[PDB]
């Protein structure tokens, strides 16, 4: 590459893997969204919540792909595994699953940052800090807050709490 | 002081103490607000309610400090004791604590007024009447109304009532 | 905590201490501001300068508290020590004291950053860099410039220089 | 009087005297203002400062006269003594004289209030509190601040300080 400078093969590879991870997260949120659109689930607020996340994760991937090209690495795509569930249970079930997924993306970002740091690659480190690390922290806090609120409500009386959360928070 | 007229050392001292009392009330409301921002508490309406009060109490203090200087007394600051709790329980717990605090500020205002009256200091008396006495009466009424409403709701079914109060009143 | 990830107990504690440090700086600037509002000091520009800083430091604290909750740590408040002086001397005296205070906040930020770095916590490091490290550098430069200008003026003829600085710079 | 209720002859008399006091203060400020308009004094800022006060004191008198009629008392006018000086010296001299005058008006208001209070006349007390007591406190604070600033400047170098105060504060 005529442009590549201070960009390790290890970061390049890891960025490719994180692209797969983001695209898979998107795919998972697509599935979550359409499950909550089912006539026998019918929680529009929850549907919209996850469809909006599908988009955000797809955008992350694209931002990572743009950066890959800017640095002179080569995007390599792998198969996207289907989501881990076909049916997603109740709102709390879905929100827990979303938290688990986000923590795994966050840890992958944290790992990539540690790698860029070991490879003395400050452009990578700033890139992750500016567009990914804070976004994740804020999203996981928000999911945390929702889980707490769902749990307060579905303890009381389950169907009622689930409706009211969708109506008044989402 | 070239400006000081009809301003007793006793009022001056008492104003300094009431400044500490207001700043401490502010600090207490800061703590209440951020507790309700915790991901495992997650009641934004309650958070905003108390953060707005923190500001109001800080403003009271500042108004008292401005008045001190206008009269020719000297502001003297003391340590601010931390709030009396680190964790604030449920919305009713927090609202009761807020009522207790406000009644204590109100009584301190009532005491200062009695003092200004004994010292024949009508400027002080009008100052407290115009900016503090009615504000307190209205705030304690509002807290009263909220407590009643929280108690009606958390009697029925606790987590549900607490969510609904935050959503529909706050 | 359901949200806490890569957030050490050491950072959590240190953030709590830095909150106390910021709130205490705010309290110090409150005192500085109202001293310069005294009828026998009467430098409105200096008063406004420090009252504006009181607000900025309170905001820092609040930003740190928000971040604490976002990361899943627990805000813990301690007593706020009164400011180190009751009377603040002349403008240069006050500005030197302000520089001393700011350097101590800056060093506390630098220490916290080093800690986050030792604990491989890049979210913390980016947080301090984005909202605190540059703000401090710029504020200390500005105070530096003011001190130089006050010193040039109060060397010449003290009361005159102090009036002219308040009027024409502040 | 068909309207008079709870309005003592003592308050009525005292209000008449306070009207004379306000009109005399106005007359004094008229004199101060035109002295500073002299080609051999020539301080326009000081001139405007006192001419504006002449108006304010005339307005006080008129407000007191309006109140007298509203309560059913009878306005009685006496001679207005000329001001106590024909020439008013330097800005500090004039400002000290203004402070002395204002303190005497303030004490007369304080006395009238004490009287209304002894005569259980709360309308009088509220009237003085709403339009006079705070206005005086704020005006005497402002004069206090000016005196301090003039004294800082005319200590340094007298003619220079006096010009700069008129130019940059007034």
């Amino acid at each position: 590459s005529q442009i590549r400078q201070n960009y390790s093969t290890e970061v390049e590879a890891a960025v490719n893997r994180l692209v797969n991870l983001y695209l898979r997260a998107s795919y998972t949120y697509l599935s979550l969204g359409f499950y909550f659109d089912r006539d026998d689930v019918a929680l529009e607020g929850v549907c919209h919540f996850f469809r909006e996340l599908a988009e955000e994760k797809r955008e992350g991937a694209e931002r990572l792909l743009k950066m890959q090209n800017q640095r002179g690495g080569r995007a390599l795509f792998q198969d996207l595994q289907k989501p881990s569930q076909d049916e997603w249970g109740t709102t709390p079930d879905a929100m827990k699953a979303a938290i688990v997924l986000e923590k795994s993306l966050n840890q992958a970002l944290l790992d990539l940052h540690a790698l860029g740091s070991a490879q003395a690659d400050p452009h990578l480190c700033d890139f992750l800090e500016s567009h990914f690390l804070d976004e994740e922290v804020k999203l996981i806090k928000k999911m945390g807050d929702h889980l707490t609120n769902i749990q307060r409500l579905v303890g009381s009386q389950a169907g009622l709490g689930e409706y009211l959360f969708e109506r008044l928070t989402l």
